[PDB]
């Protein structure tokens, strides 16, 4: 077995903690790459330009329509508020009223790009390397985030974003994945929990970045910057033993497990590995079936729905009447009770019965939003606050779920395709945002509309608890 044999130079140990941690530290930005448009997109507080502003019924001056003489559209453009928001991409392009859905296609833009970065750079992994993808997405997000930093227009800079979308699906892909390959199956949960654990912690960061920069320009710089410094040591990786031996490299192997032996000062242990003895360690549908078939939409659509409420309502941070920047830190606050709550009762009651009550109080604090009228702040903040935290709890326990509703067969495909499904979810949430243009309250409705249809789901799912 190779567990046994990963055990023999040390298991866990200072090559182990070293890369891991090094591997795990790009994850912080991860948050923040995706939650980026939020501050760097900003919609900032703007009226007509006169070369003369009817207001509408709520006081302010009515937006992208003026009086022909002290109703005709803007034609002179557009004059914004720099009291918070210095310099956004929806102040530098003019994506504003009628060219409201141009804001929201840069999110489905670079959603796109990190689907497909799952779908390609996940068949890369397996034909060229686990460590030969990881040096060329540290690199490409680099490139292609400062590239988007100095746009021209706007179709470079969603083209651009759509770039570093697909090198960041790949990091995260490659993060848990080359992780695991070097780790005992003993320590298999602690990565597991910390790799859920640093991805919360981005919210945190991201706040503190944007509050000190706040132009779109200098942020995504910024926040693109240390991905320049992660490709100058990712060279100094080691890659996955264990893909060397699927790959016929029993060579390469032998090779890999000798050096981290000298790393962890086990160097006894690894002279005596040779390829006598490291051959003899290793010597050893999803539709298409129709038992599998009926397990596979049900956690499908559980995927689905909790990542289509989840970037509903991180990417609608304003207009709570709160600064986002206190937000930004109060929803990434409300993570870690929220995962307590979440674990305690997932090993007290179990995991389909928390995983409904998880989504279907999630769904019921999205709901009440749109019916809560918008001058309680206070309360309408808290309800989505709450919401947001049994969102996070739901996918600790869909996580958890899922591994142990599957087959150890198709358990690794059924897990990466139901977080393929999930980030179908984050493709879609954008686009129903662009319908707040007929109705204003209406994405709220849909955001908080579908978990509670897929609470029934849950229902159909055989519990796993115990067995
Ligand atoms: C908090 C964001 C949730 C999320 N975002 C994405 C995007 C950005 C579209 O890729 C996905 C996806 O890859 O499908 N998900 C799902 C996800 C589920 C569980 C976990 C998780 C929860 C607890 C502990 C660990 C993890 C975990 N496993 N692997 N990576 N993180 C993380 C992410
Ligand atoms: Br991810």
């Amino acid at each position: 077995a190779f567990n046994d044999l990963l055990q023999q130079v040390g298991g866990v140990g200072r090559f182990q903690q070293i890369q891991v941690t090094l591997v795990v530290l790009p994850l912080l930005l991860m948050a923040s790459h995706n939650t980026l448009q939020n501050f760097t997109a900003a919609i900032p507080t703007h009226h007509c330009r006169p070369p003369w502003l009817p207001r509408d019924r709520q006081g302010q001056p009515e937006s992208c329509l003026r009086f022909t003489s002290p109703t005709e559209p803007c034609t002179d453009g557009w004059i914004y508020d720099n009291s918070t928001f210095p310099s956004t991409i929806v102040t530098e392009w003019d994506l504003v009223c009628s060219h409201r859905a141009l804001r929201q296609l840069a999110q489905s833009l670079y959603m796109v790009g990190v689907l497909l970065g799952a779908m390609v750079f996940g068949y890369l992994a397996d034909r060229l390397g686990r460590r030969k993808v990881l040096i060329l997405n540290y690199l490409q997000t680099a490139v292609s985030g400062t590239c988007a930093a100095f746009a021209p227009n706007f179709p470079i800079y969603c083209a651009f974003r759509l770039l570093s979308g697909m090198a960041l699906a790949g990091i995260s892909l490659n993060c848990m994945t080359l992780n695991v390959e070097w780790m005992p199956i003993h320590t298999r949960a602690c990565v597991g929990t910390l790799i859920g654990y640093v991805y919360s912690l981005g919210q945190f960061l991201l706040a503190g970045v944007a509050y000190a920069v706040p132009h779109w320009r200098h942020l995504q710089l910024l926040v693109s910057a240390p991905f320049f410094a992660f490709f100058i040591y990712s060279w100094f990786f080691i890659e996955s033993a264990r893909w060397h031996s699927s790959s016929g490299r029993l060579d390469l192997t032998l090779r890999a497990l000798q050096r981290v032996a000298r790393i962890n000062g086990k160097r006894e242990e690894g002279a005596k590995l040779s390829m006598e003895v490291l051959r003899a360690s290793l010597q050893k549908e999803l539709l298409r079936c129709p038992t599998l078939r009926h397990l596979f939409l049900c956690l499908s659509m559980l995927w689905f729905a909790t990542s289509f409420a989840y970037y509903g309502l991180v990417m609608d941070l304003q207009g709570f009447g709160v600064s986002i920047y206190l937000i930004q830190v109060i929803f990434g606050a409300v993570d870690l009770p929220a995962k307590l709550v979440g674990f305690l009762v997932i090993n007290s009651l179990g995991r389909r019965p928390a995983q409904m009550a998880a989504l279907l109080l999630a769904g019921i604090c999205i709901l009440l939003n749109g019916v809560i009228p918008q001058d309680q702040s206070i309360v309408r903040t808290s309800l989505a606050v709450l919401g947001k935290g049994c969102l996070a709890a739901s996918f600790n326990c869909i996580f958890l779920y899922t591994g142990e509703l599957y087959p150890t067969m198709i358990r690794q495909t059924g897990m990466g395709m139901g977080s393929t499904m999930a980030r179908v979810g984050s493709i879609v949430s954008p686009l129903v945002s662009m319908t707040a243009e007929l109705y204003p309250s209406m994405p709220l409705f849909i955001y908080g509309a579908v978990p509670v249809a897929a609470s029934a789901v849950t229902v159909l799912l055989p519990e796993t608890l115990g067995q």
